[PDB]
């Protein structure tokens, strides 16, 4: 689980967030272009801030072992001991959001519904190591296969400690505010449930194929002060987004119990995964 830098063959940018990025690679020890192609996630620059959660996200990855969870596979190091890169199997068929938007007249409700399931047996997964996702969207789901799709990105994951099963952030967060519980942009509190609240958005992702003229930002923008107070505003008066072109009914009350104004009040993981299967 140790990679050396100098076996690391750069070839392509597969994306960023977060203050991170992830290339493609290819480990080649041999030096002949045979070696395993692997996933290598960085900072893009040295930051210590950025560093001490950087390695904080390395030991939440290395600890999740599921079939739904992209696989961890090391480290490679620099000044000890000083994390460079995190090392993940790399699936070519890459994010969810792209995938739907390219094989969009292939892959009826059925399949929908199984990423579904599969999306939520690893947040079950996650909640149970107590771990917050806080970034849970399409951008961040891989496709392993065209039946199989696994979490991906941990950049802003944080661990609950035993007594508390919340965090608040200090500051206002910097990702596109539409997958945000409301609770997440009125005082920047993060659970489980607002975990939830996100997967009603990833759920609209997928039964809108990640359709840019209806995603959550051209729609929520086209149904919306400042722009946060404003769709706060909108989610407080209980607008939600609407029914995905073709939603089975079944789903989109599924979306609309994830979006409970309340956190309490919206349905766990647990919960949903048998009804998704059930459909
Ligand atoms: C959807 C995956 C997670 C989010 N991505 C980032 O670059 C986040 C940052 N920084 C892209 C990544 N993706 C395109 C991948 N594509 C292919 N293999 C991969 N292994 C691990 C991730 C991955």
């Amino acid at each position: 689980t140790i990679f050396e830098e100098r076996h690391l063959k750069y070839i392509s940018q597969l994306g960023k967030g977060n203050f991170g990025s992830v290339e493609l690679c290819r480990y080649d020890p041999l030096g002949d272009n045979t070696g395993a192609l692997v996933a290598v996630k960085q900072l893009q620059h040295s930051g210590p801030d950025q560093q001490r959660d950087f390695q904080r996200e390395i030991q939440i990855l290395k600890a999740l072992h599921s079939d739904f969870i992209v696989k961890y596979r090391g480290v490679s190091y620099g000044p000890g001991r000083q994390s460079l890169r995190l090392v993940m199997e790399y699936l070519p068929s890459g994010c969810l959001r792209d995938f739907l938007q390219r094989h969009r007249a292939r892959l009826d409700a059925s399949r929908l519904l199984l990423y579904s399931s599969q999306i939520c047996k690893g947040m079950e997964y996650l909640g149970s190591r107590r771990c917050v996702h806080r970034d849970l969207a399409a951008r961040n789901i891989l496709v392993e296969s065209e039946a199989h799709v696994k979490i991906a990105d941990f950049g802003l994951a944080k661990l609950l400690p035993l007594d508390k099963d919340y965090y608040v952030v200090r500051e206002p967060g910097q990702s596109p505010i539409f997958w945000y519980a409301p609770e997440s942009l009125s005082d920047n509190i993060f659970s489980r449930q607002s975990d939830v609240w996100s997967f009603g958005v990833v759920l609209y992702e997928l039964f809108t194929y990640c359709d840019k003229s209806c995603s959550p930002s051209a729609e929520f923008l086209r149904m919306m002060v400042p722009a946060l107070s404003r769709l706060l505003e909108l989610l407080e008066e209980g607008q939600r987004l609407p029914a995905p072109p073709a939603c089975p009914a079944e789903v989109h009350e599924l979306m609309k119990l994830c979006w409970a104004p309340s956190p309490q009040d919206r349905p766990s993981f647990s919960a949903l995964g048998p009804q998704l299967d059930m459909l």
